[PDB]
């Protein structure tokens, strides 16, 4: 079609041939002092997440109005700890916590967010930032409010001297560098068909879908448990390493892997092998991220992992992922969640993942570069 906002950005266009790497437009060397305009009522305000009232604030203006799944049945419901794992980051910035309030209530009506990475895209590493938690209220959808978040959070990272930045979206943009197709793996199918996430195969007794989604008590690989505070530096080199092989990934810092990876409850969660010598050879991750049940009278919340960084040097990558089905299961997990980028193509098929039904697209902004397989995409938003 054509894009009204889209159209003026430093992006490719949709079915634009790309044969070189490099920004589509020059670093600026003046940027625009004043903040983009809201409509009349509303106005920007900086969320301080430190104040445990606004941090609720947010968490409601989420659980109320943020995505939902294609048949708006589930949406998703971060909590507050969560938000400010995601959110406070090493080297996040106030003023890329850009809320929209009504004037006259003081209520909450949008956000949108922005946290610095260093990000490797081919053979370039730039520094960027990742764009996230961008919400409109319901009742303002359609009112084109959106482009004005993107506009206003796009200055306030030129301010700071970064001209590039990803973030993924479930729907088609000018223009994708990867797309993802989204998986599912049941851990309680009773309850994922009582809320119809899932439905009971015509070809299968309930008794028989239990019995091919049960897994083991206990992990089957030797020498794992979580992580500490001694085995960051080796989950750092570990990752560094393995990250190698694909062709977007971000390069952490050993504090940002100490800030991703080091487990915190109901918020993220990493296993480590430890080998009979004592050494770490593999770790496998995945964030706690719940899904309201829109409008169901019994059940009322989806408890869902999602596979985060899995690194294998000496375990195969099939037992690792078996090992994170099982202790989701051991959490009270229903599901467990990922796409098909990184090696994941080679085990979902093997461990009863099923395929869902969008995709989860990669993008770059203000970066000219070919698009890539999802087997070669290696980052992983919240
Ligand atoms: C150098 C620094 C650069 C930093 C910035 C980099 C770019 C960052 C970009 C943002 C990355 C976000 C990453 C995430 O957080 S992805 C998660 C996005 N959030 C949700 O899906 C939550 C539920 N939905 C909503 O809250 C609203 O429907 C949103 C806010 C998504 C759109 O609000 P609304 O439905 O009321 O629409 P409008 O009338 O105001 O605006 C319509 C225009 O908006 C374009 N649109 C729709 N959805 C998206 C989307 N997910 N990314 C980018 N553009 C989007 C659309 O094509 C149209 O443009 P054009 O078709 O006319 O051209
Ligand atoms: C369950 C369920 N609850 N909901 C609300 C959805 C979309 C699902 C389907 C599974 O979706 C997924 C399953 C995965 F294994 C990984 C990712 C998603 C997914 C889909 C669309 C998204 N749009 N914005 C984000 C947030 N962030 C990455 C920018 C999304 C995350
Ligand atoms: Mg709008």
């Amino acid at each position: 079609r054509s894009y009204q906002f889209w159209d003026t950005q430093p992006v490719p266009k949709l079915g634009e041939v790309v044969n070189t790497h490099g920004p589509v437009e020059p670093d600026k060397d003046n940027i625009r002092q004043e903040p983009y305009t809201l409509p009349q009522g509303f106005t920007w305000d900086a969320l301080d997440l430190g104040d445990r009232g606004v941090l609720k604030e947010l968490y409601t203006l989420l659980n109320e109005n943020y995505v939902e799944d294609d048949d708006n049945m589930f949406r998703f419901d971060y909590s507050p700890e969560f938000l400010l794992w995601a959110l406070r980051p090493p080297g996040w910035l106030p003023q890329w916590h850009c809320g929209v309030r009504v004037v006259s209530s003081r209520k909450l009506v949008g956000f949108i967010s922005a946290i610095p990475a260093n990000i490797h895209i081919y053979d370039t590493e730039k520094k960027m930032v990742e764009i996230n938690f961008l919400c409109v209220h319901k009742k303002l959808r359609s009112k084109r409010v959106a482009p004005v978040l993107i506009r206003e959070i796009t200055r306030r990272v030129h301010l700071e001297g970064i001209f590039q930045a990803v973030y993924t979206a479930g729907v088609v943009l000018p223009k994708p560098v990867g797309t993802c197709r989204y998986w599912h793996r049941s851990l309680n199918p009773r309850k994922l068909i009582e809320v119809k996430f899932s439905h009971l195969s015509r070809n299968m007794t309930m008794q028989r879908t239990m019995k091919l989604y049960r897994l083991p008590e206990t992990p089957k690989t030797a020498g794992l448990r979580p992580m500490e505070t001694k085995d960051i530096p080796v989950v750092h080199q570990l990752l560094t390493r393995y990250l190698k092989q694909f062709h977007l990934t971000p390069v952490m810092s050993q504090e940002e892997v100490e800030h991703w990876f080091y487990p915190q409850e109901n918020i993220i969660d990493t296993f480590v092998v430890e080998n009979a010598n004592g050494e770490v050879t593999d770790f496998l991750s995945f964030y706690t991220l719940p899904s309201t049940i829109m409008n169901h009278p019994t059940h009322k919340s989806l408890k869902a992992a999602y596979s985060f960084y899995n690194v294998h040097t000496q375990t195969p990558l099939l037992d690792l992922m078996s090992d994170a089905l099982v202790l989701a299961k051991m959490k009270g997990f229903d599901v467990f969640n990922a796409l098909d980028l990184m090696e994941n193509k080679t085990f979902l098929e093997k461990l009863k993942f099923g395929i869902g039904d969008g995709n989860l697209q990669y993008y770059l902004y203000n970066w000219k570069c070919p698009s890539m397989g999802a087997e070669k995409v290696g980052l992983v938003l919240q």
